[PDB]
């Protein structure tokens, strides 16, 4: 229903709704994020994945990564929600992507060339391979699809210890706006519809690898739009409040401000089409 935004829109409550999810989510355990050795494989010290459901490198020596897997069983879907790889977690990413079987990753944010903030560029520019050595692993660029507000690259995933290969189709939304929320949810949708032209997010492949920066804000918006897009056209009566705070018990922070969440309802609601 839209006059549940019309109406939280007039009386603006935006920002009291978003305290009060603030308040019912629940504080899980995250004592693996806190260990001294995996202090430098977080971005943030403030955003950490909760130890019941963080994804783990197999067979690892150190088997953290910051990585969350969601499920959700009433929609057929899962994902991993992460957080842009550094420049020593690069080979965790892939090593990780591998193991889970994942056929697409959606990158949200842009990859700055400051270069005093971390922010690798993981995946190849150009007809050169990039060599992950430590977790065996090589990435080659077959093609990009350049789009207006988007592209799309096709990677092949090679596992050099063995000769496997895979091809991974890397979706980069290059127009999400620094600081502040997309106006207009039209080329966010026509994004979101795109990846799921591909399939890549049936149950039937590994769960795709969502990420931003931290992976709790703009993953949070693209994947609770999804989930909420999966619950209409199905059953019925969405409650997207409740849905987002199922959705904080796999990982923390999802939505971190008001207009986000009122951006996933603007999303839903057009995209409900």
């Amino acid at each position: 229903i839209e006059r549940e935004f019309e109406e939280l829109d007039t009386q603006r409550r935006w920002q009291p709704l978003y305290l009060e999810i603030r308040n019912e989510s629940h504080d899980y355990p995250h004592r693996v994020a806190k260990f001294p050795e995996n202090r430098n494989r977080n971005r943030y010290r403030d955003v950490s994945p909760y130890d019941h459901s963080r994804v783990k490198l197999q067979n690892a020596e150190n088997d953290y990564i910051n990585a969350s897997l969601v499920d959700i069983e009433e929609a057929q879907r899962s994902y991993i929600l992460t957080q842009g790889p550094l420049p020593n977690t690069c080979c965790h990413f892939w090593l990780m992507v591998w193991q889970q079987k994942t056929k697409a990753v959606v990158m949200l944010n842009r990859i700055v060339e400051k270069e005093s903030v971390k922010c690798a560029q993981y995946w190849p520019t150009d007809d050169q391979e990039m060599l992950f050595k430590e977790t065996g692993f090589s990435v080659k660029l077959l093609s990009e699809d350049v789009k207006s507000y988007y592209t799309v690259h096709l990677l092949q995933l090679e596992n050099i210890n063995s000769g496997e290969t895979r091809t991974i189709s890397h979706f980069h939304y290059t127009t999400w706006p620094d600081f502040g929320v997309p106006e207009s949810p039209a080329s966010f949708l026509n994004f979101l519809f795109k990846v799921r032209e591909s399939g890549s997010l049936n149950p039937d492949h590994g769960p795709a690898v969502i990420h931003c920066s931290a992976g709790i804000g703009r993953s949070g918006t693209f994947s609770l739009v999804d989930t909420c897009l999966v619950l209409m056209e199905k059953g019925d009566d969405i409650n997207i409040k409740q849905v987002l705070l199922n959705m904080r018990k796999y990982r923390m922070g999802l939505i971190q401000t008001p207009d986000q969440l009122r951006f996933s309802y603007m999303a839903i609601i057009e995209g409900a089409k």
